[PDB]
């Protein structure tokens, strides 16, 4: 009743170009079968979605990776939020969606937009720049680890631990096996990092441990909430800004009509959340057999969960391929849904926001001008080097 199908969804062929795989996995049936890696899958929009918003059928306490953490150890302590399920998860929720309020962004935003603008003035003196290095590392680099308070030094081991955090969610192949070799320095870093007096006063990190006479959470629980920031902070919106350079490098008419409203800023990088998906996949863990799209999967299996397909399912989305900023985005999946939905979505929306307004001020035109390279990883969609021409307005 379930097709099986040997798509490896974390080979390199298949990070290269998934969409022709993806469209076989939607095409194939509401659930799949993956051989490869014995997981259900589903890569329809509708699947994605009721599968996000059962957390009680489709848990995560058991992890958000192929790896069932009743069956293995969990390569780093569990994440108290990501993969803790209600009641557990809630009170370190609310803390950080507390901690990443309106309020937080009101305070943070003059500055994350003056930074914007001042780095693409800064690439516009250079003209040809590298949109990933120079630009969607660069701008996170300069505005993330300063308001989570971290100090100078050592600020390198970020994107190596988000790249590993984000590699170590996929099966023990060798993107996953080489990431932990090598992960000590990285992981020694980020949890010294995570201790009350290394977060500077009035950052999210010192936010986070300030909540912790309130009842919500105890200081013993503020290290591994820290952390939570600190892995899911910086490589995500590395990604989504770089997905937003790309589609806006691609897809010139969508430029223009940015910079005649740049309002549509905001709108602009929601839609490149969607045709990239940044956060490609996420897995759960069955709770009990649990009838799904006509399918019935028994108790203690993972379910691979195709956030980038179920964004770009034409049962949900019209011309599902095509980036367009004015589109209705309300509904897509790549901040996840439910009780899980990012609850750092306000940080990256802002980032995002400012970037795309200060290139709709500054930039006439972005123009690919040397060879695209692809970044490879369990979890990310993005790419390493996107050698871009910047002409001034
Ligand atoms: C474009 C940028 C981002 C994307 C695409 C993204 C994507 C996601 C997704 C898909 C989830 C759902 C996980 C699940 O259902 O298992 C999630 C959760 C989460 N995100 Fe984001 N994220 C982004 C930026 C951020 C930022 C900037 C932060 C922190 C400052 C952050 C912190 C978190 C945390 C802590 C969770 C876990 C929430 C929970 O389990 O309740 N994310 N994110
Ligand atoms: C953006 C995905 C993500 C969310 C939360 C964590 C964490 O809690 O460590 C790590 C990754
Ligand atoms: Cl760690």
């Amino acid at each position: 009743t379930i097709p099986h199908l040997a798509i490896d969804p974390f080979s390199l062929d298949f990070f290269d170009d998934p969409y022709p795989d993806q469209q076989t996995l939607r095409d194939a049936g509401p659930v799949v079968y993956l051989d490869k890696w014995n997981v259900y899958g589903v890569a329809r929009y509708a699947e994605v979605h009721a599968v996000l918003n059962d957390p009680t059928t489709f848990c995560s306490s058991r992890g958000v990776g192929l790896s069932d953490f009743k069956k293995e150890k969990p390569w780093r302590p569990p994440s108290l939020i990501l993969e803790a399920d209600p009641p557990a998860h809630t009170r370190p929720r609310a803390v950080l969606s507390k901690v990443l309020s309106p309020a937080t962004m009101k305070t943070i935003r003059d500055g994350f937009a003056a930074a914007a603008d001042a780095k693409v003035d800064e690439l516009l003196q250079r003209g040809c720049i590298d949109a990933i290095a120079d630009l969607a590392e660069a701008y996170p680099l300069s505005v993330f680890p300063d308001a989570m308070g971290l100090k100078q030094e050592g600020r390198e081991h970020l994107l190596p631990y988000a790249g590993l955090v984000f590699n170590a969610f996929g099966p023990p192949n060798e993107l996953r096996q080489t990431a932990i070799e090598r992960s000590a320095p990285h992981q020694a870093y980020v949890n010294e990092q995570c201790q009350r007096p290394n977060l500077a006063p009035g950052g999210f990190g010192a936010c986070i441990h300030a909540f912790t006479d309130t009842g919500e959470i105890t200081p013993d629980e503020a290290p591994l909430l820290v952390r939570s920031l600190l892995s899911a902070g910086l490589d995500t919106t590395v990604n989504g800004i770089g997905a937003a350079v790309y589609c806006l490098a691609r897809f010139p008419g969508e430029l223009q009509r940015l910079r005649s409203d740049p309002t549509l800023a905001r709108n602009a990088f929601e839609e490149a959340v969607r045709f990239e998906s940044p956060v490609q996949t996420f897995f759960r863990t069955t709770t009990r057999e649990v009838e799904l799209g006509g399918a019935v999967i028994g108790e203690g299996e993972k379910v691979l969960m195709f956030l980038g397909s179920a964004n770009r399912d034409p049962r949900r989305w019209s011309d599902p391929d095509l980036y367009d900023i004015t589109r209705k985005t309300s509904g897509h999946v790549g901040f996840g849904s439910g009780v899980h939905m990012c609850v750092g979505q306000l940080v990256a929306r802002l980032e995002g926001e400012v970037m795309l307004s200060a290139l709709a001020r500054k930039v006439a035109a972005i123009d690919i001008d040397g060879p695209v390279k692809r970044r490879f990883n369990n979890t990310l969609r993005g790419l390493e080097s996107l050698p871009v021409k910047l002409t001034p307005a």
